[PDB]
This record gives structure tokens, sequence and C-alpha cells, in this order.
């Protein structure tokens, strides 16, 4: 065929019932994900090719960085909770690993402060019982797929993204495939 399970994408064993539709992992402190964000804008351009009535659902983990890897876990179930993704996915990538002024968890609280959210509302989300339920639902997930890797992407809880399977000499061309791949997957 043109795509073969165990090339672009591979099948869970173990399939997910009542998964998302498009289940998207990451963490601030994994280097591709940096690549998958800011130079490829993956999930921008999958949503792109994507049929009419899927949701799209993006996921931090706790398996990197320790102690900071799960405030960030926390954090960005506030970004979530307060709708505020696409105003801190930027600068959280590049203060931890670009600048690397992030150092713990008052210095994640400032790039929301920088991006505008108050402090009032931030401490205040930041402590809620939906933030906890918030990160209750992103463990699940990746506690769901056996998750040890990001990036990681699972389609309709059955597949698997492949990204090792696909063509890296020209940046727009992965980010197609990538992409068609999913669509393809959607259509399964």
């Amino acid at each position: 065929a043109q795509y073969e399970d165990g090339k672009q994408y591979t099948t869970l064993e173990k399939p997910v019932a009542g998964a998302p539709q498009v289940l998207e992992f990451f963490s601030f402190f994994c280097p591709h994900c940096y690549q998958f964000e800011e130079v490829l804008h993956i999930s921008d351009n999958v949503k792109k090719k994507l049929p009419e009535g899927v949701k799209m659902t993006k996921y931090h983990v706790n398996f990197m960085g320790g102690d900071l890897g799960k405030d960030l876990t926390q954090a960005w179930a506030v970004a979530m909770a307060l709708g505020v993704e696409d105003k801190v996915t930027v600068p959280l990538f590049e203060g931890v690993q670009k600048t690397q002024t992030i150092r713990s968890a008052s210095d994640i609280r400032d790039v929301f402060i920088n991006a505008g959210i108050k402090g009032e509302e931030y401490d205040a989300a930041w402590n809620s019982f939906v933030v906890k339920s918030l990160v209750a639902q992103q463990e699940k997930a990746a506690a769901d797929v056996q998750l040890r890797g990001v990036p990681a992407m699972f389609v309709n809880g059955k597949y698997q993204l492949n990204p090792q399977g696909m063509d890296t000499s020209n940046m727009d061309v992965f980010v197609q495939q990538y992409a068609d791949t999913v669509k393809y997957l959607s259509e399964k």
C-alpha cells in the first residue's frame, strides 16, 4: 500500500476506547517538540487538513525534567482552563530550552504574567480543582497508551504517528506527509 502499518504509523495492540480523536503529547523539555512547535507548526498544519468536526487535543507530560516537568504539566492545565495556550506556548519553550530562564514554578508564572494573565487569576486557576482534574486527564491519557516518548500523536486511540518513517530532507515535505497521514488515519 502507500500507507503501511509500521511505516508512517504503528498500531496499538491495546486500543484505547473513548480516546480523543487527535491526541498530541509534548514536553517543554523535549527538543523535537520545540522543533514541532516553533519550526514545523505540526499541530497547526494537521488542523488545516483534518475533516470537519474533528477536535484536536494536546497534553503535557511529566517524565521529562523532574519537578519542573510536573510544574509544567500543572501550568499547561492552567493554560487549557484559561484558554491561553496560544499565548504561553512559545515563551515557555524558549524559557525552558532557549534562554533557560525558567528554573522554578515562579518563573513559569512570570511567563503568564508577561503574557497578560493576571496574578490573582493565575494563582486561582493554579490552585483550582478544575486544574487538578485537568492534570489528572493529562496523566490518564498518557498512562492509557504506555507513553514513554514525546512528541507523540495518536489518532482515535488506535494509531500512533511514526515520524521516523517519513523523509526529513525537506521540512515542508515532512510536515505535509505528517499531516496527510493524520488525515488518512482519521478516515480509517
